[PDB]
């Protein structure tokens, strides 16, 4: 379907070059996506509307949605349970949110852990051609978005806002970060399965 020629489009268009020369994620200029697949979650989709609208109607008839990628290594808990701020803590560079990307490369330097972790289960490659990854492409409702350069740990989106919007500067995020503070605030929209390939 074209639906999903379109997910696939923005997963290859959004990869970059990234600063730490592929440490996190892997070395590679595009991707072996294998399988798009649409989560069908209806108490997952109504808890996202429901939010939705309280948001929309908080930021002058606007939710400011966006689809935007996640890497995880509990995506499977989050197709099902859907994303959860208490499972978030104080120590990334906008406190204890909920993270997104609008590159999916960046995305992909969270799949096997911070940082990228040890890489993958089987082989302990943080740049593994062979092991099959998982992103998820979301439905973020951003509302308000607080614009911040610098360091900010929060806990809750700022008083009158509703995320975080982490825009590039000099030293400095290198890409855009997007950040909610209440689980309900995305939603799983499809699950991608892929390799990164070899340049
Ligand atoms: O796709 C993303 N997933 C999570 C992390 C992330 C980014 O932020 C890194 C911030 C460190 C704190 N995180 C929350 C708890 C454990 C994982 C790391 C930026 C953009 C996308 C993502
Ligand atoms: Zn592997």
């Amino acid at each position: 379907d074209k639906e999903f020629q379109s997910v696939e489009e923005e997963m290859q268009s959004t990869v970059r070059e990234h600063r730490d020369g592929g440490h996190a994620g892997g070395i590679f200029n595009r991707y072996n996506i294998l399988k798009i697949q649409k989560v069908c979650n209806k108490k997952l989709w109504e808890r996202y509307t429901h939010r939705r609208k309280e948001v929309s109607e908080e930021n002058h008839n606007h939710a400011n949605e966006r689809m935007l990628f996640h890497g995880s290594p509990f995506v499977n808990a989050i197709i099902h349970k859907g994303f959860d701020e208490r499972h978030a803590y104080i120590g990334g560079m906008f406190g204890a949110g909920i993270y997104f990307a609008e590159n999916s490369s960046k995305s992909n330097q969270y799949v096997y852990g911070i940082g990228g972790g040890t890489g993958c289960p089987v082989h302990k490659d943080r740049s593994c051609y062979i092991c099959h990854r998982q992103l998820l492409f979301c439905r973020v409702t951003l509302g308000k978005s607080f614009l911040q350069f610098s360091a900010m740990k929060m806990a809750h989106s700022p008083p009158g806002h509703h995320s975080v919007t982490g825009r590039p500067s000099v030293n400095g995020l290198a890409l855009a970060e997007y950040v909610i503070y209440r689980g309900e605030q995305a939603y799983p929209e499809y699950l991608i399965t892929y390799q990164i390939m070899r340049p």
